[PDB]
């Protein structure tokens, strides 16, 4: 709603946001078996339904 | 220039950055023929090129 | 500590983003050796090291 409050959801986009950041960078140096990926996909997946939801809620408060 | 203008143009920003990590995510995914990349290619040029004149904005804008 | 402090900080973080970004978009293009990525390994990392400086700066300042 507020200034504040936006701005607090904007940083929580973009924390969500390093951490898939962070994952990409980590399987890149990886590919320097598809079984073995299943956390990465677990982790990729839940931050990326995690920004979308940040993202929506920063749009809904303009 | 406002601070509510700056905090759409950073939304923005973040929206645009998001798709071009999804786009990393997919590719990745991919990974684990060159022809067959060429709609990713296009895609993450666009959405960098998107990203580069959003932060521009934003910068001239404080 | 102010509105406009805090939204120069959350550019900065979106900027540092956005170079780790292109690195991992500039390493997946590649993938379509070790020691040739040595460099892409160094960016990686400070910018890594970077954003995290600005994540926890944005976090301090609220």
């Amino acid at each position: 709603s507020g200034i504040v409050q936006q701005q607090n959801n904007l940083l929580r986009a973009i924390e969500a946001q390093q951490h898939l950041l962070q994952l990409t960078v980590w399987g890149i140096k990886q590919l320097q078996g598809r079984g073995g990926w299943m956390e990465w996909d677990r982790e990729a997946n839940n931050y990326t339904s995690l920004i979308h939801s940040l993202i929506e809620e920063s749009q809904n408060q303009q």
